[PDB]
């Protein structure tokens, strides 16, 4: 089809900036489509040494095809930068829904929780690790699903991400796996409930000093299927993790108490509940 240009936009807001990247909002002028422009800069690329991030993430959001995912519908570049067309996710952040409404109702907790898992399994799926998993990565679209980005640091079947959702195995012998994604989801859950999420302090070394010691307390509002639930994803030991390959995969994760009436199959075709 038609190979676009910068001039192919009529470019509006800034959705996100990340240290290599920024995502900007892009009108086509062939079509009036709106798609959330990530722009990177080839020569902080270059100096940053960051080929192998900028290459891994658009091969990886080649080959996922699911709808909790953003999509990545084309790429061009121009003299000084490189630019690719994603799904402009409309709700933008699911941190501003846990700021603005304070934390989740068991309804909501359940859903959105089930939507995570659901995209989860899909990307397991594939063997991509995200590892990098947080609110800020999880965004809600026009309808409030979930759309999930930010792949520039996954790890396809050396880094480390946001202090407090970097699991233990991270901080020891600094290597990641499929359960590293269960454990943030773990934190991710406890987090949509409790307004906050479990391990936190002043500072980055004290984060870390709990999360080896795994020193976080569960608030009495706490609903007890997703605190079990809670408990059963952050695990010290990775192979012992709801989720992972040792544990027998999604399924035993599915069946959870907590999600006893989800419905796995058509979730994105349900009308989520209404946040508050
Ligand atoms: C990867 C990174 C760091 C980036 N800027 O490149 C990033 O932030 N990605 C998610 C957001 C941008 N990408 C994207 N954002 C949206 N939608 C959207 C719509 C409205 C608002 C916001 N943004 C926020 O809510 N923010 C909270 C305060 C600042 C942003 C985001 N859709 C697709 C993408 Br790709
Ligand atoms: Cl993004």
């Amino acid at each position: 089809p038609r190979k676009k240009r910068p001039e192919d936009f009529k470019f509006g807001k800034i959705l996100g900036e990340g240290s290599f990247s920024t995502v900007v909002l892009a009108r086509e002028l062939a079509t009036s489509r709106e798609y959330a422009i990530k722009i990177l800069e080839k020569r902080h690329i270059i100096k940053e040494n960051k080929v192998p991030y900028v290459t891994r993430e658009r091969d990886v959001m080649s080959r996922l095809d699911h709808p909790f995912f953003v999509k990545l519908y084309f790429t061009f570049q121009d003299d000084e930068k490189l630019y690719f067309g994603l799904s402009y996710a409309k709700n933008g952040e699911l941190l501003k829904y846990i700021r603005k409404i304070g934390s989740f109702d068991e309804t909501c907790t359940r859903f959105y929780t089930a939507e995570i898992v659901s995209a989860l399994e899909y990307l397991h799926g594939k063997g991509i690790i995200h590892r990098d998993l947080k609110p800020e990565n999880i965004l809600l679209n026009e309808d409030m699903h979930i759309q999930i980005t930010d792949f520039g640091t996954a790890k396809v079947l050396s880094f480390v991400g946001t202090a407090q959702y970097v699991s233990p195995e991270l901080l020891t012998e600094k290597s990641a796996c499929k359960s590293s994604d269960l454990w943030a989801l773990g934190c991710i859950i406890y987090q949509l409930v409790a307004g906050l999420p479990p391990f936190r302090a002043g500072n980055e070394y004290l984060i870390f000093q709990k999360i080896i010691k795994l020193e976080y307390d569960f608030p009495e509002k706490f609903f007890p299927k997703a605190r079990d639930l809670v408990e059963k994803l952050l695990v010290l030991d990775a192979t012992k993790r709801l989720g992972c390959e040792e544990m027998e995969g999604y399924g035993p994760l599915k069946a959870h108490p907590f999600f006893e009436s989800v419905t796995w199959e058509n979730l994105h075709q349900q009308t989520p509940p209404k946040l508050t």
